[PDB]
């Protein structure tokens, strides 16, 4: 059993069918995050996570080796749960960081985005789409520094290309059209808008209104939030928030973009 080898500690987070606890590996003293995923009782049960979601997630994490993506250390399973022993990331979600900061400067935003884009470049090079990129799925190593390091998490709907969270889904998801790596690029555009403004671009009062806004690409650079934003930043976002996935910037193009490079290019 997992608890023979890992002493479980405080609960760090929870969702509908998962709980994550801090734990300590008894043999080494090393601390990890143990994610307990509740299995379906029966193969096609309504409640619980499909065994397919679990195995697919495990297999993707085991194949990835990148500094901006969480590592999987081990796996345990009993009758009711699959327990993933994951790298512990203790600086909280980017979501909570942003909550405290309200909105980021373009320099602060690009420092995060360089890391997010590097991790996504690694995934896309392997033809893996994450499909649930959002600030809640980006963890900080340490929140009390100017340039915090991040790791992508929650690969539960990641797929190899051969419905995530309403505010972040691309139009092709909303309209049941073919999916690819481009959906992740849309989500990066949403993240970028949020980092710079503190506002979610497509959010409506209801989920239905949010989804309607996405499909119509109904957003703006409202002067409330974007009165000081550079034309480069807007170009970056505008080239991601495009309805036709074929027209959207690719991950390589996003990394080459002058906005991302601006901070590297300048001295002061
Ligand atoms: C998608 N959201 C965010 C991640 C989620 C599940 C719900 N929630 C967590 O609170 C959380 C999760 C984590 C997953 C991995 C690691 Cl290494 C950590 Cl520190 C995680 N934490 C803190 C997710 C779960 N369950």
């Amino acid at each position: 059993m997992v608890e023979d080898h890992y002493e479980m500690g405080e609960e760090l987070g929870s969702g509908q069918f998962a709980i994550v606890r801090k734990c300590r590996q008894k043999g080494t003293g090393k601390e990890y995050a143990a994610k307990f995923i509740k299995k379906r009782r029966l193969s096609s049960s309504r409640r619980g996570v499909s065994r397919e979601e679990i195995e697919r997630e495990v297999n993707i994490l085991r194949e990835i080796r990148h500094p901006n993506i969480i590592t999987l250390h081990d796996i345990f399973e009993n009758k009711t749960d699959v327990v993933l022993i994951l790298e512990l990331v203790s600086g909280g979600e980017l979501f909570d960081f942003l909550a405290e900061k309200e909105s980021l400067t373009e320099d602060e935003a690009t420092q995060f985005l360089k890391q997010i884009l590097d991790g996504v470049h690694y995934l896309h090079s392997k033809r893996i789409a994450h499909f649930d990129l959002k600030p809640e799925n980006i963890m900080l190593l340490d929140k009390n520094v100017p340039n915090p390091r991040i790791k992508l998490i929650d690969f539960g709907i990641a797929h190899k290309i051969e419905f995530g969270t309403p505010e972040f889904v691309a139009p092709e998801i909303v309209n049941y059209e073919p999916l690819g790596l481009e959906a992740d690029m849309w989500s990066i555009g949403v993240i970028t808008y949020i980092l710079l403004s503190g506002a979610s671009p497509f959010l409506g009062e209801t989920k239905q209104e949010t989804l309607t806004n996405i499909s119509a690409v109904n957003y703006d650079f409202d002067e409330e939030y974007f009165s000081n934003t550079s034309e480069l930043a807007k170009d970056f976002i505008r080239r991601l928030l495009v309805k036709d996935p074929k027209r959207r910037m690719t991950i390589a193009q996003s990394l080459e973009h002058s906005w991302i490079k601006a901070i590297r290019r300048r001295n002061v």
